[PDB]
């Protein structure tokens, strides 16, 4: 019998894939321990088959992380702080668990978010193999490792619409948006890459037929074995939701004709102007399509939730809610399209449910995902120039209704079919999971 310890980053887009992976590995016969902060902890009662151990921010909470806001952009300061200072405690917790191990039980490996680069030297010091879960795409990584060529060209130092000389698949404007914050994030990024290369294995939330152009880069740049597993095709992340679901949406979805509803969501941490929020809204009302919008409290700047919106503005065709089981909504027959911020989990969920997309972005990997999806795979339309009520209306209608958008809708159906085929025997994802289990078992 073999145990795997998994250590996620405590944010929705990072907890979701790591607990999907944990469930996949449990289904293959491993026992599971989750090391987690108290901050943003998921509902442990949803996981009776996992053992949770809460670490790093137990009371008395430390002076370096105590006082930190639980919401907003500053909540992410916990990540560099834990990387810088958490090694001693992580080692103690791993050793305690390895000690209490049953006689017939061995800890096979530690799997961490790639962002926990500090865990490599900790695992090394215990003779414990560490594997890394990437929560972003292979294409994004390929763009990472190409930054030197980008740096020389001054792309990183603020000709927007031409293709990048290194990357034909990207525009210069994409690269400028993705790496707008290079002084600040550059340090974390380099160490994350270095310790991912130095790990014992890299698990990617993707599949070969989604990112075939990128496989050779990962083989060449990362000496450790890579595994591609499309986690949403195995199970949804419903059980790791950090917020209560509004399931009243499914009764409303059941009142809509097939493929008639635009699902709209900009993720778990994006935020917008009071100006932009009302323009998007008019863009939705203008498209004349039915829509289900998820607006996270605080998504709006200056408002607690949605106060700028006049009572009844959405009228007959629109509903706004705070939070849903997103992949389950995307699977509903009423959904015709997904207007997304292009976060990687959302993008992959939509791909796995065969839903074509309209793309916005808020930087980081998001513009790269939108570019790849829209121009390589051609499963959506990219709103790559801000929020205009007009342009929004046309993109929505092009994907949902226009005969001219039929190829985008068909591409999304075919790509979902490829995801499904990949989990079949002899499929790429099946073989990658088979390889991952036997590899972990050999450790
Ligand atoms: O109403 C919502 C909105 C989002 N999500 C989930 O939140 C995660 C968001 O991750 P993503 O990588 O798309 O973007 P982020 O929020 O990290 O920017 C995904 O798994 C979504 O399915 C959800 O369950 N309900």
């Amino acid at each position: 019998r073999r145990r795997i310890i998994l250590f996620p980053v405590p944010f929705q887009g990072h907890i979701n894939p790591i607990l999907q992976l944990a469930n996949v590995l449990y289904s293959k016969g491993f026992s599971i321990t989750i090391f987690h902060t108290n901050f943003n902890k998921p509902k442990t009662s949803n996981y009776p088959h996992f053992t949770f151990r809460f670490i790093l921010d137990n009371d008395p909470q430390d002076e370096r992380i105590s006082n930190l806001p639980t919401h907003g952009p500053l909540a992410g300061m916990r990540i560099p702080i834990i990387n810088e200072h958490g090694a001693d405690e992580l080692r103690r917790e791993l050793e305690l668990l390895m000690l209490a191990s049953e006689e017939d039980e061995e800890v096979s490996c530690l799997i961490t978010d790639a962002l926990w680069y500090f865990a490599q030297s900790v695992a090394d010091s215990l003779n414990l193999r560490r594997l890394v879960l990437m929560t972003s795409s292979l294409f994004n990584f390929h763009a990472h490792v190409s930054l030197p060529q980008f740096d020389e060209l001054g792309y990183l130092d603020p000709r927007l619409e031409e293709q990048a000389s290194g990357f034909p698949m990207l525009k210069v404007k994409d690269i400028k948006s993705a790496y707008s914050n290079w002084q600040i994030l550059k340090e974390i990024l380099g160490k994350m890459i270095k310790q991912t290369k130095a790990s014992s294995g890299v698990i990617w939330n993707s599949f070969k037929e989604l990112e075939e152009s990128e496989l050779e880069t990962v083989i060449r740049e990362i000496p450790a074995p890579s595994f591609l597993i499309p986690l949403p095709k195995h199970l949804t992340a419903s059980s790791s939701s950090l917020l209560d679901h509004d399931r009243t949406v499914f009764q409303w979805l059941d009142q809509q004709p097939p493929s008639s509803v635009l699902y709209v969501s900009f993720g778990s941490t994006s935020e917008v102007d009071e100006k932009d929020f009302l323009e998007i809204a008019r863009g939705l009302v203008d498209s004349k399509q039915s829509f289900l919008w998820v607006v996270r409290p605080g998504f709006v700047k200056g408002s607690t939730w949605v106060e700028p919106l006049p009572d009844g503005f959405l009228g007959e065709r629109g509903r706004i809610v705070k939070w849903v089981p997103q992949q389950e909504v995307l699977a509903h027959g009423a959904i015709g399209a997904f207007w997304t911020h292009s976060g990687w989990n959302s993008t992959l969920e939509s791909v796995c449910e065969g839903v074509p997309m309209i793309f916005s972005d808020f930087g980081l990997d998001q513009p790269l995902n939108a570019r790849y999806m829209s121009d390589v795979l051609k499963v959506g339309v990219y709103l790559e120039n801000g929020w205009e009520r007009g342009e929004i209306a046309n993109a929505i209608r092009r994907v949902m209704v226009d005969e001219e958008g039929e190829y985008i809708r068909q591409n999304a159906r075919v790509l979902k079919q490829k995801a499904d085929v990949s989990l079949m025997k002899g499929g790429s994802s099946y073989e990658s999971l088979e390889s991952l289990v036997s590899y972990i078992s050999s450790l």
